[PDB]
């Protein structure tokens, strides 16, 4: 069924909560057994929000290798991505430690450091050129290089260096900056503007390590981006665009890491993002 009339058969019988709910209900169970470790109570932003054991990004240390991250691999659509939390202050080394071993290319930062009143992440990048973070614990350097400050977006220009060896790499931050505090946006058009600059940088390409994605838990708003994305490029893939199904690509997302798409608000908003995007794959 085309989701365009999809669409309008749900929004003019006012079924969203129940269209959200039956996903709810249909979504994977695995274990999340590390996360709950106790050594990693300091490690977690969100009591119930875990990676689970099978798809979770383990550090290359002998110590203590978790972080809360899981690896979201899209067999047909040949993406992968990693979703996270937005980290906390005893793990900003640890999420540049993953970027470095896990060789990517680009940060996709979805949430403001400060939103309704309370802090929602760490400010884990350097805001000045001569500024520069060191991380101690995990042997990092980090140096801001550039900002292209935008009405809707950032982008920015970061180099990472590992200390032990004076390896250098570029990573460039694409931090989405206007989503409202409560609720979802109200066009889809800049958001999906922000997907295809993070696109067009080869943030998103095979030849790099998967993308880095996140927001305060690395579910809602990084759910949306990813399910976008993964959607309009299966119908770009297929000889039938038609038949790309939006829950039935959001419930494989969901065997890799729980709860993506945390309402259904953002439920719509994705529909409406692909159904309005695809007016430019299909040709116009």
């Amino acid at each position: 069924m085309e989701m365009e009339k999809e669409f309008e058969q749900i929004d003019k019988s006012g079924s969203w909560a129940a269209i959200y709910q039956d996903i709810r209900h249909e979504a994977s169970d695995f274990p999340s057994r590390v996360a709950k470790l106790p050594k990693n109570k300091n490690r977690n932003r969100y009591r119930d929000v875990s990676p689970f054991d099978h798809s979770r990004i383990k550090l290359h240390q002998e110590d203590n290798d978790y972080i809360n991250a899981s690896l979201i691999k899209m067999e047909e659509a040949q993406r992968s991505y990693i979703l996270t939390q937005g980290p906390l202050p005893n793990t900003v080394g640890h999420f540049w430690e993953m970027v470095w071993e896990q060789k990517s290319r680009g940060v996709v930062m979805l949430n403001r450091v400060m939103e309704k009143g309370s802090l929602k992440c760490a400010q884990y990048w350097p805001q000045k050129e001569e500024k520069e973070m060191i991380f101690e614990d995990t042997n990092l350097k980090l140096t801001l290089i550039s900002e292209d400050i935008k009405s809707y977006y950032t982008v920015r220009q970061l180099e990472l260096e590992n200390l032990t060896t004076q390896e250098t790499r570029e990573i460039l931050h694409f931090h989405y900056t206007t989503w409202p505090d409560f609720g979802v946006p109200e066009s889809p058009a800049s958001f999906l503007n922000f997907l295809f600059k993070v696109r067009e940088s080869g943030s998103l390409s095979p030849e790099h390590g998967p993308v880095v994605v996140h927001c305060s838990a690395g579910i809602g708003r990084s759910g949306t981006f990813c399910l976008a994305d993964t959607c309009l490029l299966l119908m770009d893939k297929r000889k039938d665009p038609s038949s790309v199904d939006i829950k039935k690509v959001l419930l494989e997302m969901r065997k890799f890491r729980m709860g993506l798409i945390q309402t259904a608000d953002q439920l719509r908003f994705s529909y409406l993002a692909v159904i309005e995007g695809a007016k430019f794959i299909m040709g116009d």
